[PDB]
């Protein structure tokens, strides 16, 4: 019931979550068996001192639709669990990330922004037409797809604990990461903030090393 | 809800769980939806049969475990998991020790009665603890004084572990090669696992589990 | 001195950069000792560890590889999380643009409605068009990080991969198999070849007791 | 093998090392191919948080340490461990000077003696139980936490630096601090440039900045 559209056809969707701020408090105290302000104080204490292991007992599963070039950076985060859509279990669709002209406003190019978009669209169509021609002629899908561009969309499930999510955000929710992964990072951050507000607030306050979460 | 007493003062308690069997099915398909039970059960078996283990990483457990240090050290060898042990600058410590029952000790041919061995362990534990307390009342900080305490001191921890890594744990620990004490804990972890993810556990036993005991000892 | 290089596909390769240890590193680890090789007894322990799934000692043998592979290969490769990766960026060295074009013979096998040579040619033409589009966008002032999204998945990349023998055996179980894509198998055959050269007892034990694929036995 | 003695019977010893500072440089450039240029890149990587190249430097240590120390140590998950299975029996007895600092009600030499006495009683009880036919992995449970153990530890430089951030610090117990200083000494000998860069840019502990 929480879904954020990203880019032209992408999204981040929350699938499941185990626990909440109090799950890191329980883990830190090692107690299954109310005081809101002392609980927050502890969450703040854990964050400013680098006792990050309690945040490992807060887990999220997201469903992400993202271009391959985004997914390749994302998948470098080893301390998480990934499953990528494979034709073997469910149907594949072929969709592509076409940047908006606004996205290239910033840079001062020889060719109008809209012409850049159009050239990217053109390649997508030619590459996808060639892929289909190869399929129809008997080249297996696994071989034919190597002509498709890096802006082809993929989907995956990503299960990650809050600790690893904070590291993800430190590296990706930053103005040095490419813009496409920043947008996904912002969405990940919003969901995390909704489910674990005290942890998120303590994170921004003490640990967060980036910039874009302190603006937008 | 779920708590199982283990040994003389130990337990395994379920704190939380994310997902169920269908969490693995949804991860393998990569969709968050048109349920079909026979279809979804076949898929679980399929995955386990052909070693496609990764979808099982999207089921996650947190357990609260009370166990002796010698058990905890064997346990903490499982690195693909999250641990938090009671310290406690955060909460209060108490001092209880595991004393094997005479029944635990019969089967061994010893030169003295099993109960005598119980008595001797109890006595040395009592002396060690008394010395500890003695050192504390003298001004010796706890972190120093505690090094005289024996390996059968109970500790507590939270353990967050996904179902794949939990299956690896059970392969190693729910098995007659493991020490009897950690076997007991692994049987309790297996019962909770089965209760929460019955189809995966059944598929695990049928296709993947390399230990002996779970296919003999119910639950 | 450790150095080996095996050429893979048209332009790819797998190059051995360094190795820590040898078969006896696993024996030393298992015994917590400095034994140096009693050969009967050390080999028997290697088989023993391998047979019974006691693989932790094999973690103390470590390889660093330099791999040049198409992006579609590197993506499946990088799914192996218990390992260390560093991929070529332009911040520290020269970026090159080369692409994997399969051969006719690779495309025989399948009963295609056009000759395999024409399939190869069609792939070359669309790759060429994408690349020229990439270069035209760069010349127009488009940042490389944006322009590059039109490049296809057969673009070669390079990376360093550091990985322990245990995780490498798991890599070979999954990738050295007649179900993996052919290009994947080729790379897994080169990794295997080096592993065998450097840890022959571990490798032979792996084949006998633990190896789950089919192509390494061939 | 570089071997440093720690505590009364402990040690850290280097078993093997893969690479050196240049391994991180090669990893960063992704190339199997000028000393100050290379030192500059090391500092750059560390300064800008590009730590992954330091994962391609690997060490194997042989450590003899008390169990209370080994438990803290084994908490570091991004490493490979093999512990001695089956054995010898030695115990760490804190020196008097270790126990000076706090006002105690008895002299620190007495406290040391009290530790030693209870250690001997416990070990004596362990030996009687084995003598009686009690299996060793049951009998051993009466032995105290200051029993020494031995393990091999294979760890990369990046994870080594996280371990030093946490253990080579005034907040860790004095004993693991001693082992961390020794691990640091060896790391610095084998990777002087990575280690200097680490202190100057990434290291969040205190003691390594003033304990040479
Ligand atoms: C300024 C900068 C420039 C970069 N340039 C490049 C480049 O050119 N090429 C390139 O490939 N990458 C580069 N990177 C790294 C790139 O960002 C990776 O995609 C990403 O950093 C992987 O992040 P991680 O290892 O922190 O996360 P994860 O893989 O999730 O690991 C999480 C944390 O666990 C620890 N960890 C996990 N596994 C290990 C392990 N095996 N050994 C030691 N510690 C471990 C680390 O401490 C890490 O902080 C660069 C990073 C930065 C910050
Ligand atoms: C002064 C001090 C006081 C302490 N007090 C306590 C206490 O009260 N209770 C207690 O249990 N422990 C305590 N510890 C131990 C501490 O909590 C850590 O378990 C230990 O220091 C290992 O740290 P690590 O998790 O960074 O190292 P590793 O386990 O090697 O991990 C290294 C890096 O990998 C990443 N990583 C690895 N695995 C995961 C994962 N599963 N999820 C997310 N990220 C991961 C992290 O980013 C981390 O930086 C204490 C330690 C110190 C030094
Ligand atoms: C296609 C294919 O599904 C993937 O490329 C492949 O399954 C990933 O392989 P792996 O996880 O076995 O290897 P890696 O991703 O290198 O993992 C290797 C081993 O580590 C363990 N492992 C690593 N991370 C986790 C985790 N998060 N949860 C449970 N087990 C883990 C597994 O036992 C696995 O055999
Ligand atoms: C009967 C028995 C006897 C034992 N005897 C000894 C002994 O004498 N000495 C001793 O030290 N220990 C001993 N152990 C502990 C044992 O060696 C393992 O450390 C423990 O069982 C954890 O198993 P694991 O590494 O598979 O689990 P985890 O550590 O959770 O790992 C799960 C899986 O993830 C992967 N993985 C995680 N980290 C790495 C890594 N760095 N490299 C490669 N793969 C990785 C592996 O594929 C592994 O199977 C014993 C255990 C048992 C059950």
């Amino acid at each position: 019931h929480m879904k954020i559209d990203i880019l032209d056809k992408g999204f981040v969707e929350l699938v499941d979550v185990m626990g909440n701020d109090l799950s890191a408090v329980r883990a830190a105290r090692v107690s299954f068996d109310k005081d809101e302000e002392r609980d927050r104080h502890l969450i703040e204490y854990l964050m400013k001192h680098g006792h990050e292991t309690p945040f490992e007992h807060i887990v999220f599963t997201f469903h992400v639709k993202a271009p391959i070039f985004v997914a390749r950076q994302w998948f470098r985060h080893r301390i998480a669990s990934y499953n990528e859509l494979s034709g073997r279990y469910s149907k594949l669709s072929y969709e592509f990330y076409i940047p908006s002209p606004e996205r290239l406003e910033g840079y001062k190019t020889t060719i109008p922004p809209e012409r850049v978009t159009e050239k990217i669209s053109e390649i997508v169509d030619k590459a996808y037409r060639t892929y289909l021609e190869l399929i129809e002629s008997g080249v297996p899908r696994r071989v034919a797809r190597i002509v498709l561009p890096l802006n082809l969309y993929t989907r995956f499930f990503w299960t990650v604990n809050a600790r690893s999510l904070m590291n993800f955000l430190n590296l990706r929710a930053d103005s040095h990461a490419q813009w496409e992964i920043q947008q996904y990072a912002l969405a990940i951050a919003r969901i995390f903030k909704e489910k674990c507000p005290w942890t998120f607030e303590a994170f921004l306050k003490y640990a967060y090393k980036g910039d874009i979460l302190k603006e937008v």
